[PDB]
């Protein structure tokens, strides 16, 4: 049976565990049980192929890590999330985007830019402005609520149609 290996990435605080437990369990995240840096297997079918998907979701990139390197190789799909109400985690999908190039030694790995809480009036980073990053990388760009569930599923889906359109290469 088909297996992807999905890897959620990015700034501290950004709601990588929220969309990751949307997913696997259709409930948003308590603050009173913070989620820790784990891995979850989900059998979809996406256009009639069954698949299993393997998330691992990730720890931000600012926390301290020692397995950076070995997710990236591993990764076979990055899901590049950016919280709307925060620049520094949208500038700084730069940094991860060029340290997952790096590691793979490849120009072309599959991602999805996500920018996650569109529920939060508060918002610094502009629709546009990602969107437009986002076709200069060669990418999909999804807004995403892990509070309301807004695309949440459109944002992990995509990024396995990604990967198989990568894997047609
Ligand atoms: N649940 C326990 C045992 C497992 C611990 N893990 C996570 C481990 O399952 C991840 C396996 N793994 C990977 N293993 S790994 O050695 O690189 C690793 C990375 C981060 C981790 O937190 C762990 C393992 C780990 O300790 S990479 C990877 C990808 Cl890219 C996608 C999906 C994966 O499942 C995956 C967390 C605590
Ligand atoms: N309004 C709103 N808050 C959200 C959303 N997703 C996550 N949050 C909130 O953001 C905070 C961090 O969520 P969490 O998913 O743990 O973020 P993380 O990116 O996994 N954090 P960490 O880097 O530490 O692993 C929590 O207070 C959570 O409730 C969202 O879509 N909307
Ligand atoms: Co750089
Ligand atoms: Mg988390």
């Amino acid at each position: 049976m088909t297996e992807y290996k999905l890897v959620v990435v990015g700034a501290g605080g950004v709601g990588k565990s929220a969309l990751t437990i949307q997913l696997i369990q259709n409930h948003f995240v308590d603050e009173y049980d913070p989620t820790i840096e784990d891995s979850y297997r989900k059998q979809v079918v996406i256009d009639g192929e069954t698949c299993l998907l393997d998330i691992l979701d990730t720890a931000g990139q600012e926390e301290y890590s020692a397995m950076r390197d070995q997710y990236m190789r591993t990764g076979e799909g990055f899901l590049c999330v950016f919280a709307i109400n925060n620049t520094k985690s949208f500038e700084d999908i730069h940094h991860y985007r060029e340290q997952i190039k790096r590691v793979k030694d490849s120009e072309d790995v599959p991602m999805v830019l996500v920018g996650n809480k569109s529920d939060l009036p508060s918002r610094t980073v502009d629709t546009k402005q990602a969107q437009d990053l986002a076709r200069s990388y060669g990418i999909p760009f999804i807004e995403t609520s892990a509070k309301t569930r807004q695309r949440v599923e459109d944002a992990f889906y995509t990024l396995v149609r990604e990967i198989r359109q990568y894997r047609l290469k």
